[PDB]
């Protein structure tokens, strides 16, 4: 619509590296509205339900261990085309091949340490949102700048 | 002392102007650790307890009315002297009198729209953390860059 | 040549969003020289002469109404390949498909609210320049850093 | 008071060092509104009236000679206490004595090359706006983020 | 490996333009470790050995004259895929065709004045490193953040 | 006076936290010229001479032990009043008491981890430059933006 939402998670590395404010600000600058925000230490269950599509990927184990190893900053951003757009702002999986100006392109080197998670579709955003936030955690009242939308 | 915590709140005006990342980043850069973080629309009750000291003052009402009017991003940072330091980083009540480089100095013009709330003392930080955050919402084991403290 | 000029206009949204300084600075950083600069509220005539190529596009009406709805910051930048280069710095029409690091890519979401106008050719730059600035408004004396040009 | 205006001038040195965006952005960020903006090479006459208070001083000549030597970016910002605030944001006469975070503190080293001019009072701002700007060059209806003032 | 190194040189222009801190910081942000750093005025011999592959290119003479015309900030950065990655962060030869967010894309206009040199392969990095630094100038002790590498 | 020089050292903590570019940039922006720059792991002997004034103090040992523990980025900047100015830009001994906008104010929390060393006087700058730098490592002919000094 224009009320599309995405699930973004600043991974433990990213939190550790003090990149939280920097990530949020990129999205705030873009004109996306923060409709949900929290810091938590993901549980094994959440992590596994989160990355369930990767269940049989050789890095799963490590992935799940790492995401649960420290605080994660989870958030939901709402705005027109926010899913595909947050995905672009992030870069690609490998932070080395990520274009400069992208979050990963500017701050990571290693795949295992690629700082942020972003939902890759409306479907998965919807699913991840529900997984990480209770609807009472999410705003109903959205108001970005009127200067953003026609 | 390295464990000291402060209660910081990005007010509805800070949130609508898109200064959340920007603010977190400042504290992140300073070396303070994020032990608690969430976005919520405060409650008249929270709002009133939170501003209890000002109940006999003329702006009390506006204060409470304002705070409850939109999303707030509440957070607690931990670190050596964080209470006094975050105050200095914020500026003074009046943004116009607040020095450039401070949060208020840099982004605010009006007292009732001074973007952020910072605990003014350990006692108050302690009271305010409790008030706004559930124990399970705060990190227990905090890991700050080891380059920060001796 | 190397004395090529382009017409850039920070649209009402962009002005409203306080992105003026930020846009200028990108161009100053790049090494382009500001040879003309002003803030004005475009008239219907200017707007229509400006976007005349779009006269029969379904959004014309809206375009013209919006550009005239508030202050515009018009400017001319001079430098080698400034037209094509300012165009790259801007992104594409849709700020959503605009690469991160581009003005539109970093700050817009909506096409109707894509913050800046940049001439798309030497021809059109020449025409827009003449349309928006009297030659007395334009510098004759250009001096970028000697550190920029061989 | 919310309507108060100040006269700011980015001097020839500020302009050549590419600090125009950078400076506008600071004021933009503060929440001040841009009611007047233009680039011009000052006139000896303008220059002298503008610096009239210093005509009996030794540096008067240099001052006028300097100001008239290249492009200046003149602007008027409106907002509550903007005159005093923009002064604070600028620093003191001597850049070296100006605190980090201020314009002079951050970018200047020498008094005769102190980048910017800011009106020191309402009377002076009023005199200087008139002097440098044509009434039709200033906005009449100013719209500041509504998140700025109570 | 992950201990790969690259030779980066901030050219005289770039030094002149005060872009040194800005370049370094991009690399520090990325997570690369500075294992060697110095400011020197390259000699004709160094310059020619450096750009030996270009010996018969029409710009060689000019290239060599320019690199020797002022201080160069030479440095070595270590990290996974640092060669290809530093090359991406730089842009392409022509700063005009360089993507926004890239060093050249953000700061240059002219090919002759494209601010930085980056080795283009492991081979050439190895060779340039040895050419510009004595092994006593290079760290042996590498420690980037553990937050960077899996 | 325009020729004045200062000794600045980015300490092992400044270096590990990736604040080298960030720090150089500040000084670069101010208009100070980089006359000497290198990365080295200090020597107990250097370290002790350098901190000679504090040999009768309790933290002397820690100081020397700390300094020698990792890479330091030593640099000398030249410019009018640079000694006093760079001090102001650094903050006070205690980062927590250092004002926002200053280096310590912005990035440090602890006295023993206060990121940078700046010469406190001409005599000391002169002594410290000599100590840390070889004459041939310092520029002889310094060219500062001509927009900086009158
Ligand atoms: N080859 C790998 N080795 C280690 N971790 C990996 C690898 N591939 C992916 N990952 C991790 O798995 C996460 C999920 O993988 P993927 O869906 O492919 O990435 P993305 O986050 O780009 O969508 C990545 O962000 C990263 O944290
Ligand atoms: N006189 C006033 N008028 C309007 N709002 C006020 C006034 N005094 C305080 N406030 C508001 O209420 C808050 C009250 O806290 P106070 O202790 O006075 O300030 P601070 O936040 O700097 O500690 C202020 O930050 C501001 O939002
Ligand atoms: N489909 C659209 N809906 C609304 N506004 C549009 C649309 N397409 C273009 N615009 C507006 O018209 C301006 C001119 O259009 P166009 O030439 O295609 O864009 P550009 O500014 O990228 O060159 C755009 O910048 C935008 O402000
Ligand atoms: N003693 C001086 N030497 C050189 N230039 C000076 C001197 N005093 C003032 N100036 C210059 O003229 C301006 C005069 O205005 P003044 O009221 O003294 O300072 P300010 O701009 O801070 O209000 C200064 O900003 C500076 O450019
Ligand atoms: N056509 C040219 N005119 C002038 N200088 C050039 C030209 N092509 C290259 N250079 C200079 O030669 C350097 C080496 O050239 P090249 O290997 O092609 O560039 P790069 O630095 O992108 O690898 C460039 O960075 C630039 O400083
Ligand atoms: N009381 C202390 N405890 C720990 N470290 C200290 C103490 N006093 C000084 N230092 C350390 O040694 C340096 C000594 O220099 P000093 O003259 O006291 O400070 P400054 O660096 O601000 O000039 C400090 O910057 C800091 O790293
Ligand atoms: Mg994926
Ligand atoms: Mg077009
Ligand atoms: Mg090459």
């Amino acid at each position: 619509v224009n009320k599309e939402r995405t699930f973004l998670a600043v991974k433990p590395d990213g939190v550790a590296r003090g990149l939280v404010g920097e990530i949020i600000a990129r999205y705030e600058k873009k004109g996306f509205v923060l409709v949900g925000l929290k810091q938590l230490v993901p549980t094994k269950d959440l992590a596994e339900s989160h990355y369930a599509e990767h269940k049989e990927r050789p890095f799963f184990g490590g992935l799940v261990s790492f995401i649960t190893s420290g605080p994660v900053v989870a958030m939901v951003f709402e705005g027109k085309g926010v899913v595909a757009s947050a995905r672009l702002m992030i870069g690609v999986t490998n932070p080395l091949a990520s274009a400069p100006g992208s979050i990963r392109g500017d701050f990571g080197v290693d795949v295992g340490r690629n700082i942020i998670h972003g939902s890759d579709s409306v479907e998965s955003a919807n699913r991840e949102i529900a997984l990480w936030f209770k609807p009472e955690e999410l705003l109903t009242e959205v108001k970005p700048n009127p200067n953003l939308y026609e």
